[PDB]
């Protein structure tokens, strides 16, 4: 069984940047695809990217999904951070052998 080691929480001011950073306790991202998902209540999950290259054009795009060739651990950049990134972040990951495990609970909080 894997893991998933992210930040636990922070919060940003609105107009600032925000990057997540996603590692598995496996030391596989740049080998995997990620997946970003957005949760709240009063609201449903709504996957945000997927193959941590996918970017609907539903959801603004302020959302950037990238990959180190180190191997260490997957990032991403949002630009335009705004009382809209308000809300909580989880993140998946497969490979090539199914096996899809979710995980990556940060509580982001835009002051």
């Amino acid at each position: 069984n894997f893991m998933l080691t992210q930040p636990h929480s922070v919060s940003e001011s609105p107009g600032k940047t925000v990057t997540i950073s996603c590692t598995r306790s496996s030391g596989s991202i740049a080998s995997n695809y990620v997946q970003w998902y957005q949760q709240r209540p009063g609201s449903s999950p709504t996957t945000v990217i997927y193959e941590d290259n996918q970017r609907p054009s539903g959801v603004p795009d302020r959302f950037s999904g990238s990959i180190d060739s180190s191997s260490n651990s997957a990032s991403l950049t949002i630009s335009g951070l705004k009382t809209e990134d308000e809300a909580d972040y989880y993140c998946q990951s497969y490979d090539s052998s199914n096996h899809v495990v979710f995980g990556g609970g940060t509580k982001l909080t835009v002051l």
